[PDB]
Parts: C-alpha cells; structure tokens; sequence
DNA sequence: CCTGACTCG
DNA sequence: TGCGAGTCAGG
C-alpha cells in the first residue's frame, strides 16, 4: 500500500496517451447530472490526479477524452459516460470495462466496485468505496489526498486487473461477449439514458387528480362492506378484518401472519364481495402512489423528461434492471393502469412513438436449444409449464383440481417431447459442471444444485432450466440493439432508442421516419441471430406510449 | 431497514 | 410446490 502518483495543478502531454486507465468519479448512485468529484489517469508515463474543474475546461483534454484513438480502461463507463454527457463532454474510446467483465465472469459476486473486483483476482491495493465516502447521511467526500490516493488507486487497478480479466475470459469464451456486445451495448444504453423520455405532465397530474376521486369512493365502500374504518394498505389490519372479524377462511399463512395476497383474495370472492374491492383499491393505490406521485417526482422540470438507469451489470441471466424511475414496469395488463402510459410523449412536436416486441421470443429460443383474460392466463400456463411449474402451483393458478392440472402438464410434454428431455438434460449437465451457458456464452454457476436439502436443489434445478432460455433471450435483444443502432446511423436517420423492455424496444422519431421504420426495426430484430425457427416482431406507434399499439 | 403488496417481461 | 426484475406503504 505504497503508491506514488501526482496530484496536477494543469493538464500535460504524457497524460494524454493512447492508452489509459481513466476513472472520472461520481459519488450519488443516481449519476443523472450528478457531480463529477475528481479524475485519475493511469498510463505508460504514469499515474496523476486531476480537479474536474481544471480538466474538464481544458480544451485538450476534452478533445483527448473524445477521440476514439485514445483508449480508455474503466470500471462502469457507462456512469462516466453520461456524467461527462451532463457535463456537456463526450467520452469515446473506451476499450475495456472492469465492471462487465467482472459480471460476464461471475453475476452472483455482485460486484460494485473496483475493490470487489479486485478480490477475484487477490488484489487488494485498492479500497472499497463505502470505506472511503461512508453511508447515508455520512456520506462525504474525503480531504482532496484522501481522496486523490482512492481514485489514483482505482485507476491503477483497473491497468494492472484487465489483463488477467481478459485472460480468463478469453479462458471462458466469453471475450467477445464483453468486447462485441457488452460494452457496444454500454455506450447505446448511455444515450437512451440521457436522452429521458418526455412526460406529458399537464395529463399525468390531471389522471392522479380524478384517481384521488376514485380511490376515495372505493375506500369508503370497503369501510362500510367492512363495518370498520381500517388501513386498507396494512396486510396486518386487513388480515384482521378479513380473518377474524369477518371469519374468512385462512387459505394461507406466512411468517409475520395471514395471507392477503391477490392469488388469495381472487380465491375468497365466493365467500364476501369486500375482497374484490380490496383488491381494485390496492391496484388504483399502487396507480397513484408509483406510477402518478413517483414518477412526478423525477420528472427533470424544465425539460419534463424522467431518465432512467439501465443496471447492465446486476441480474443473474444476464437481462437488464431499470431504476429511478423503472421504466420497464409500467403499467398495460388492465386498461385502468394501462392509461398511464399516455403520459409518455415524444421529446419534439411531430414526433412519434414507435414500439417493436419479440413474439415468444423465450418460447422459439427454447425450440431452436431444446430442437383476452383467457389468454393472459394462457400465457402464465405455458412459461409456467415449459420453466418447471407443479401440478400443485397449476391447479392453483387456474382453480382446477391438481388432478386434472397433474393431466395438462402431462399432456403437455406428450406434445412438446424434445421440450421434455431438454429439461431433464440441462439440469444434469448443471450438476455435473457447476454452471449453465446462454448462446452467446454468457454463464450462470449454480453450486446449490448439488444440495442434500430439497428446496434448495429444486430452486437451483429450476434455474438450470429457465436461465440459459431467458438469458439467450437477453443476448438476443442485445445484438439487436447494437445491430439497430449501426443502422440507424447508416441511413442518417434521427430515430433512436428510447427504452427496452427485455424483448420490447421504444423508439421516437419524425412521423416522415415511421415508413422506415415500419420495415427497418423489425427486420433488424428477426435477424439478429438465426435460430433453426424464425423470429416474429410486432409494431406500432402513435402519438403516445399508450397508443403506439 | 424488512415484508408483502402491485407492477412488468 | 414456474423465473427474472423495482418501488411502494406500513410497521
Ligand atoms: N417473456 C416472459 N413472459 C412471461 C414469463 N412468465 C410469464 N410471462 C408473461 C408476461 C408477459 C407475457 C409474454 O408475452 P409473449 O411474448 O410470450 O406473447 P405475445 O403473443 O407475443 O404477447 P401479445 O399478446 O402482446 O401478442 O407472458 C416469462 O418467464 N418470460
């Protein structure tokens, strides 16, 4: 722990080499027009600090961290990216990323910082953020050497740690997944970011004006089908009601008491009408609450747009997450909530929005591996089916006997055989490896599989059988989206991406471009791999989310 | 902060 | 006793 670099008062030549380990540093987790703290440039000549103040109004810089020739190491580029992107600059170049290929490597470790990447390798001259800024309402920025040394430190990390990552990638077959496709995804992502989405608000604040209306009518006939006055929104409060003053049957419990769970509710309408009502205030309740007052709250006011952030680096099949806001939860399957999604508009006048999904994107991988209300249900039976669902889980989702529900899962893989033997294969290869793989090698390692305890053998099994399906899926998209873009830009065309939504994409562009794109956006997404069946895309657009159907 | 609710693929 | 996610109010 003994290591020498300089803190610069001005930016010199030799810190502007053709290769470097960079670290621009942003403390707030939410990195949407957050400050940049300080700089750490790493390379042949050396190891420097700089104040952001200083080098990113230093024309020289800018321009270096802009030009695609002069690589750049990074762990979570993406961050730096639109940080630099609110800070008016443009950062190019970025050649290898620590974060992503420390995922690619492993998902379950979680990694989070340079220093938990570090430890897969045993290197340990580096320390963990938390360690350095603290948490909570502790968390600050160190004294200027306290806190030049932590990025100094990172940056050299970062220039010590890629090759051995690569390596072992490589190892892995799983470079060009981070060179080809992670990281041409991670600069994609940084635009639809920082692009944001518009929001109509004028609309929205109306919906949540008349939805106060509505959820106060509905609560008043709860209290008085009720008897009572009580907290509609407290499991505990209602299990009272429900359970003790009106004597319901208890048809589930767990830890902390009795089930209010929708699934049990649907199951008491024969018994009291109050459950249907308790069921519609909890979704009008989570209308108002998530998708009205929280998306109002980040809302950016002067431009009306809300920016997401797409986490590359965190689910175990190598899908996305979005956060604050997610914008890949909102709200379709019931028309009430479905109406939210008229609050999303295009970001210019005599723009559209144009919306393109995968059909059964997960159900054709499986068969190329493998070789309204009703059909909403449908859809749950057969995902449920084909990923390991119980004739106990079955005759429960449909009210059935699990008789006759033990029939259908029986039948089913009388008609879908290879369906069948697939599954038992990939959980015995599983057991045997350690590990599951998608099509493009991405990796999932199961060490439970093996377990003496059956729960915890059975969740791993199941994991064996839907990972390596959904996380194909996910590889899919990816390519997809890169495969777009290249188009995109080929045909100098101003549409772009604004969201994805794990087999959906969400683009705006002129109404001139819709012709275009009624023809290009699909036809890059069929053909963004070739399967031994044929991808289907469907889409649409309009002057709204809500309408682009 | 955790649990159980509603939301999506 | 299908799987992958995030946010919220209540406690
Ligand atoms: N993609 C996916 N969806 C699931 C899963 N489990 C339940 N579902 C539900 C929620 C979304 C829905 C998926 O829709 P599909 O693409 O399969 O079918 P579709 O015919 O194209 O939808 P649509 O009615 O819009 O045309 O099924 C799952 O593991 N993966």
């Amino acid at each position: 722990a003994k290591m020498a670099f300089t803190l610069a008062d001005r930016v010199t030549e030799e810190m502007l080499a053709d290769k470097a380990a960079l670290v621009v540093e942003v403390v707030e987790e939410n990195y949407h027009d957050a400050p940049i703290v300080g700089i750490a440039v790493v390379n042949e000549h050396g190891r420097f600090f700089l104040r952001p103040e200083t080098a990113l109004a230093d024309p020289q810089f800018v321009a270096w961290l802009g030009d695609e020739t002069k690589k750049k190491s990074m762990f979570d580029s993406k961050r730096a990216a639109v940080a630099l992107k609110w800070k008016g600059i443009e950062l190019c170049g970025v050649s290898f990323d620590l974060l992503l290929a420390a995922y690619l490597l492993d998902p379950a470790q979680g990694v989070d910082d340079v220093a938990a990447a570090a430890k897969m390798k045993q290197y340990e001259a580096v320390r963990p953020d938390e360690a350095v800024y603290g948490k909570g309402a502790k968390r600050a920025v160190p004294d200027e050497p306290v806190l030049a040394e932590h990025l100094v430190r990172k940056a050299a990390a970062i220039w010590e740690l890629e090759r051995p990552f690569l390596d072992e990638l490589r190892r892995n077959e799983q470079d060009r997944l981070l060179v080809e496709l992670e990281q041409p995804l991670s600069s994609i992502l940084a635009e639809m970011e920082f692009a944001g989405v518009k929001v109509d608000t004028k609309r929205l604040e109306q919906m949540g004006k008349e939805l106060a209306e509505q959820l106060g009518t509905v609560e008043q006939r709860i209290y008085e089908l009720a008897g009572q006055e009580f907290n509609i929104n407290s499991p505990k409060q209602l299990g009272v009601i429900l359970f003790e003053k009106l004597q319901l049957p208890v048809l589930k419990k767990t830890k902390t008491g009795y089930s209010t769970s929708a699934d049990v509710l649907e199951k008491l309408a024969p018994y009291h009408e109050i459950v249907e009502n308790i069921l519609h205030y909890r979704q009008l309740g989570k209308l108002q609450s998530t998708y009205i007052e929280g998306l109002l709250k980040v809302v950016r006011p002067a431009t009306k747009k809300v920016h997401t952030i797409f986490n590359q680096a965190l689910t175990q099949t190598g899908r996305l997450s979005s956060t604050e806001p997610n914008l890949q939860n909102i709200p379709i399957r019931l028309e009430e909530g479905r109406k939210i999604r008229q609050a999303f508009v295009p970001s210019e006048s005599d723009w559209l929005i144009f919306a393109a999904d995968y059909s059964q994107i997960e159900l054709r991988v499986l068969a190329h591996i493998a070789e309204p209300n009703m059909r909403r249900q449908a859809k749950a039976v057969n995902y449920g089916i084909v990923y390991g669902i119980s004739d106990y889980g079955l005759a429960q989702n449909l009210n059935i006997s699990r008789k006759e529900a033990a029939e259908f899962i029986e039948r089913y893989f009388e008609s879908f055989p290879g369906v069948k033997r697939y599954m038992e294969n990939i959980v015995q290869e599983a057991k045997q490896k350690g590990y599951v793989t998608t099509l493009l090698h991405r990796r999932r390692y199961l060490p439970d599989i093996t377990s003496r305890n059956f729960n915890v053998r059975s969740f791993a099994e199941r994991m064996a059988m839907n990972t390596p399906i959904q996380g194909s899926a996910a590889d899919i998209i990816k390519k997809a989206m890169i495969d777009l873009n290249a188009r995109l830009k080929e045909e100098r065309l101003q549409a772009h991406l604004l969201l994805q939504v794990h087999d959906e994409l969400i683009l705006e562009a002129p109404k001139e471009e819709m012709e275009r794109l009624c023809r290009l956006v699909p036809e890059v997404m069929e053909q963004a791999v070739t399967l031994r069946v044929p991808l289907k895309v469907d889409y649409h657009y309009g002057s709204t989310w809500y309408d682009a159907k």
